[PDB]
């Protein structure tokens, strides 16, 4: 959860405000330096189909993408994969664990 990741509402891939200033730090990273590539992991917390959440993960993933693209970072530096409800960071039933799953992470 530090630097590197985005947080959402339930069933929403909209990214808030909020992280647009950290999102802004990544894109004049990959901007100045075009050889660098990125790949953002989209999840969802467990509620709904595994279908469902592969889906809703990758629109996570791709708003992400496409909040960078309109930083100007070229799309061939971006790659997302979606998880969807498979991959949790924190195990748990309750709202806690769930937002906390409810993410897009830039990893290099």
């Amino acid at each position: 959860q530090q630097n590197n990741i985005v947080y959402f509402d339930l069933d929403k891939y909209d990214i808030r405000s909020d992280f647009a200033q950290m999102l802004d730090a990544h894109a004049n990273f990959l901007r100045s330096n075009p050889s660098y590539k990125v790949t953002v992991e989209g999840h969802a917390d467990e509620r709904g189909t595994p279908e469902y959440n592969i889906s809703l993960g990758e629109r996570r993933a791709n708003a992400v993408k496409m909040y960078l693209q309109g930083k100007g970072v070229s799309a061939d530096q971006i790659s997302i994969v979606s998880y969807g409800k498979e991959k949790p960071a924190v195990l748990g039933h309750d709202e806690a664990a769930y937002s906390k799953n409810r993410r897009a992470v830039l990893v290099y």
